[PDB]
């Protein structure tokens, strides 16, 4: 609402709403809706099939406002307007209509040959976000009327199943509102205004919206299973690649501390390929989904090793050992974060 429409944009706003009226005339007279004063689309009735006024001029100015808040959505997302010159405004290669795709009267739609005008993939992304915003506006307006989500439609209970996030919206309404807004962007382009696309801003939510304040879940064996001598082996299977660690920990590891951040554990972080004991150092490769890590500890000579899908992981140098100088302490138990 605080966004003010530039004069550049508003002096062609009128032609934009005119051509959206022209979109009803073309689309309805082509797909079969003939002229009808009431919106009885069931029996192919079209009230929008005539010049601005005879279809309610309040609806024509509603199209004016559709252009207004559409370009305001462009500025709110950050889509800029690009004008070269009023000669580019006058540039029209008058696109021709048969009577089937043309309205009965002389309010003839003919901007230009929109076929060759193309969209950047980023531009299509912003157009899809425009459709997103329009769908949210519609759904919230329905909420203002007092509607709600459902699986079957009941106007008595005001339960529309279509009230869902746009990602889960049904593809039929989805393609209709998409291609409609795509054509609206085509209209804006054919009236000279091209958009100098805003930079595709890069971001990431870090996938950290877990249960309350938890960030990891440490799984260890019982403290009475600690091994102080011999050679031992266990496998860790990676179902989903991500922030996971595996290794051997002392029988004093704190459940709320990240594995390897202290002296109480010896872990392998294959997400970013480090080795964790009081700090991180580059080690080994990075796993994928279904990868199996094999942890091997030999307390006789105090060494540790890791294997990804059979092959031994090595350090930055050619050393096979992952941890080679540590005391026996109270033993070690398998652990994974
Ligand atoms: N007379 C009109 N002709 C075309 N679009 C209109 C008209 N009045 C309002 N609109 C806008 O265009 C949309 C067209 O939606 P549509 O034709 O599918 O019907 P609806 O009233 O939204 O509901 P339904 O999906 O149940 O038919 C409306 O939701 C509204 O935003």
């Amino acid at each position: 609402s605080q966004i003010v429409l530039p004069p550049h944009l508003e002096r062609i706003r009128e032609k934009l709403a005119e051509n959206i009226h022209e979109l009803w005339v073309m689309n309805k007279i082509e797909l079969g809706w003939q002229y009808g004063p009431v919106r009885d689309d069931n029996k192919r009735q079209h009230p929008c099939l005539v010049e601005f006024s005879k279809l309610p001029e309040q609806e024509r100015n509603y199209n004016l406002q559709m252009s207004l808040e559409t370009l305001k959505t462009l500025l709110a997302l950050g889509c800029h307007v690009g004008i070269s010159d009023e000669h580019a405004e006058d540039k029209v290669k008058k696109m021709k209509l048969p009577k089937n795709y043309q309205l009965t009267s002389g309010y003839k739609p003919a901007p230009m040959d929109l076929s060759f005008i193309k969209l950047t993939p980023s531009q299509e992304a912003m157009v899809d976000k425009l459709a997103e915003n329009a769908h949210n506006v519609w759904a919230r307006d329905r909420i203002r009327q007092g509607w709600t989500y459902g699986i079957q439609q009941d106007v008595k209970n005001r339960r529309n199943p279509r009230l869902v996030p746009y990602t889960l919206l049904d593809d039929r309404t989805k393609k209709s509102n998409k291609d409609s807004l795509r054509e609206a962007v085509r209209t804006l382009l054919g009236y000279g205004y091209n958009l100098e696309a805003p930079d595709q801003d890069h971001a990431a939510r870090a996938e950290v919206c877990s249960g309350t304040g938890e960030r990891f879940r440490i799984f260890r064996a019982e403290k009475t299973y600690a091994v102080k001598a011999g050679r031992w082996y266990f496998e860790f299977e990676t179902v989903t690649a991500g922030d996971m660690r595996v290794g051997w920990s002392r029988p004093g590891c704190q459940p709320d501390q990240e594995l390897g951040s202290d002296e109480r554990a010896f872990a392998f972080d294959g997400f970013k390929a480090q080795r964790w004991h009081q700090g991180n150092e580059h080690y080994g490769r990075s796993w994928q989904a279904g990868d199996v890590v094999g942890c091997m500890v030999d307390m006789n000579e105090h060494t540790m090793m890791f294997t990804l899908n059979g092959e031994i992981l090595l350090d930055d140098s050619g050393s096979e050992l992952a941890f080679k100088d540590f005391d026996v302490g109270d033993g070690f138990i398998p652990v994974c974060s």
